[PDB]
C-alpha cells in the first residue's frame, strides 16, 4: 500500500528495528520486496556509501521510506497497463513479463560501471537509477508483485538469474543481461541453456525462489564493503541477524549458498549459541544434495576456503576435489567463464600457495603434513580428474600449458613414498577411480619417484608433438 500494519514499525533506528521490519513481513502472506529493498538499500547507502553525519545509525523515517516507495510504485503502474495483457488462473503471460523488463531496462542509465557495489537494491534504481546483472532481475520481481502479480518469481543459478512464471510457475524468462558481451537472449526461455548442460543453468538444477526465497537474496545482496580495506560492522551485523532471522524460521532451507555467506560471517563473529561455520558451511552442502541434486559448485568452494584461511591442508583439498567432482558432469561452454576462473585461481594460485606453505613447515620439522599424507595426494589428483573429465565433450577446451606447468610442481610438492600409496585402481588405505581418460594415462607417471614433467605436460594438454 504501504498497508498501515507495515507502518506501525517506523522510525527504524536501529538493526535490531531493521530485523522486526523484516521479522513482521515475513510473518505475512507476502513479504512486501519493494518495501524491505527500499529500506536495506538506504541504510547501506547511509552506512557504507555516505557515512557523512552517522552518529549510531541512519534512522529511517517513514516519510522517506515511503515516498521512494511511492516514486517506485508510480513509475511501474504508470508504465505498464495490465489490461493489455489479460490474465488466465490468475497467472502472467510471456508479454506481461517482457514489458515489467522493459520498463525497468529503460529507466536505466544508458552508461555507468555496471558492477559497481551498492547498485543492488531498488534504493538504487530509483535514486540513481543504476542496478547490477541480478539486482535488475530482482527489479523485475518487486515490480511484477507490486502489480498483483504473485506467480512471478526470482530464479537463480550460480552466477545468474532470471525469472519464472505461468501455469505452475513453469515458464521462464530471461530479464537482464550475463556478463561481460553475451549478446541477449532477452525474453527467451532458459531451455537452451538448460539441454547444453552448461553450468550457467546447472542442468536445470537452479533456484526457484517463493517470496520468503526472495527476500533471502535481497539479505545475501548486501554489501556491507566500505572500500577495498574496509566493511561497515553495521551492515556486517545486520546482514548476519536478517541471516539467522530467515535460518529460524525455514527460509534457508533451499538456499546453499546464503548457508555459506552465514558460515562466512560466524567465523568473523560469531554468535553466542549458534551452530559453528563448519554445520553451517555442511548445511549448505546438504541442502544443494537435498534439493539441487549435488549439481552446485559453490557449496563445496566456501567450506574449502574456510579450510584454506584455517590451513586445514587436507581437509581444503577435500573439498576442492568434491567441487571438481560435481564440474565432472558438466560441458564446459562459452558463458561458464566465472566457474573456469574459479578453477584456474584454485589449481594454480591458491593450491600451490597453500602446498609451498606446507614444504617449508615440513622442512621445519611437521608432523601430520599433508605433504606426507598419502589421502590429500589423492584429492589432489581427483580434483585435476573432475577438471579433465569436465573437459571431456565440452565445446570449448579447458587445460593448457600452463596448468600443465602448476600441476609438475604440486606433484612434486609430494615425494615418491608419498605418491606411491595411492591405489589408483579402474571402473572396473587411499583408493582412487578416474573418471577422466587424461587421467588414467597419467597413471604410471604420477607415481614415478621422478616425475616426468614434459610427459605429465603432454598428457594433460593432449600435445600431439614436441620441439622439431
Ligand atoms: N577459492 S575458494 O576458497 O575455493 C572460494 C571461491 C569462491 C567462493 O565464492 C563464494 C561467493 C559465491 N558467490 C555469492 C554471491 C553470488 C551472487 O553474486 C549473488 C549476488 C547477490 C546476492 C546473492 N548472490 C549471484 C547469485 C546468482 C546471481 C548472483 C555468486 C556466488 C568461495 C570460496
Amino acid at each position: 500500500g504501504l498497508k498501515a500494519a507495515q507502518k506501525t514499525l517506523f522510525p527504524l533506528r536501529s538493526i535490531d528495528d531493521v530485523v522486526r521490519l523484516f521479522a513482521a513481513e515475513l510473518g505475512r502472506e507476502e513479504p512486501d520486496l519493494v518495501l524491505l529493498s527500499l529500506v536495506l538499500g538506504f541504510v547501506e547507502h547511509f552506512l557504507a556509501v555516505n557515512r557523512v553525519g552517522l552518529t549510531y545509525f541512519p534512522v529511517a523515517d517513514l516519510s522517506i521510506i515511503a515516498a521512494l516507495y511511492a516514486r517506485f510504485t508510480a513509475q511501474i503502474r504508470g508504465a505498464v497497463d495490465l489490461s493489455l495483457y489479460p490474465r488466465e488462473g490468475g497467472v502472467s503471460s510471456r508479454e506481461l513479463v517482457k514489458k515489467v523488463s522493459d520498463v525497468i531496462w529503460n529507466s536505466l542509465s544508458r552508461s555507468y560501471f555496471k558492477d559497481r557495489a551498492h547498485i543492488q537494491s531498488l534504493f538504487s534504481f530509483i535514486t540513481g537509477t543504476k542496478l547490477d546483472s541480478s539486482g535488475v532481475a530482482f527489479a523485475v520481481v518487486g515490480a511484477c508483485q507490486a502489480l498483483g502479480l504473485r506467480d512471478v518469481h526470482l530464479a537463480l543459478s550460480e552466477d545468474h538469474a532470471w525469472v519464472v512464471f505461468g501455469p505452475n510457475g513453469e515458464q521462464t524468462a530471461e530479464v537482464t543481461w550475463h556478463g561481460k558481451g553475451n549478446e541477449d537472449r532477452r525474453g527467451q526461455t532458459v531451455n537452451a541453456g538448460v539441454a547444453e548442460r552448461s553450468w550457467l543453468y546447472l542442468k536445470g538444477s537452479y533456484m526457484r525462489c517463493d517470496r520468503k526465497m526472495e527476500v533471502a537474496f535481497m539479505v545475501c545482496a548486501i554489501n556491507p564493503s566500505i572500500d577495498l580495506h574496509t566493511d561497515s560492522l553495521e551492515l556486517l551485523q545486520l546482514q548476519q541477524k536478517l541471516l539467522w532471522l530467515l535460518y529460524d524460521l525455514g527460509h534457508l532451507e533451499r538456499y546453499p549458498m546464503a548457508l555459506g555467506n552465514l558460515a562466512d560471517l560466524e567465523e568473523l563473529e560469531p554468535t553466542p549459541g549458534r551452530p559453528d561455520p563448519l554445520t553451517l558451511y555442511h548445511k549448505g552442502i546438504a541442502s544443494a544434495k537435498t534439493y539441487y541434486r549435488d549439481e552446485h559448485i559453490y557449496p563445496y568452494m566456501y567450506l574449502a576456503g574456510y579450510h584454506c584461511r584455517n590451513r586445514n591442508v587436507r581437509e581444503a583439498l577435500q573439498a576442492w576435489a568434491d567441487t571438481a567432482t560435481v564440474i565432472q558432469d558438466y560441458n564446459y561452454c562459452r558463458e561458464d567463464e566465472e566457474i573456469y576462473k574459479e578453477f584456474f585461481e584454485v589449481a594454480n594460485d591458491v593450491i600451490p600457495n597453500l602446498l609451498k606453505e606446507a614444504a617449508s613447515l615440513l622442512e621445519a620439522g611437521s608432523q601430520g603434513s599433508a605433504l606426507q599424507d598419502p589421502e590429500c595426494f589423492a584429492h589432489l589428483l581427483r580434483f585435476y580428474d573432475g577438471i579433465c573429465k569436465w573437459e571431456e565433450g565440452s565445446p570449448t577446451p579447458v587445460l593448457h600449458v600452463g596448468w600443465a606447468t602448476f600441476l609438475v610442481q604440486s606433484l612434486g610438492r609430494f615425494e615418491g613414498q608419498v605418491r606411491q600409496k595411492v591405489r589408483i585402481v579402474s571402473v572396473p588405505g587411499p583408493v582412487l577411480t578416474f573418471q577422466s581418460e587424461k587421467m588414467k594415462g597419467m597413471k604410471e607417471l604420477l607415481v614415478a619417484t621422478k616425475i616426468n614433467s614434459s610427459a605429465i605436460k603432454l598428457q594433460l594438454t593432449a600435445q600431439s608433438q614436441v620441439q622439431m
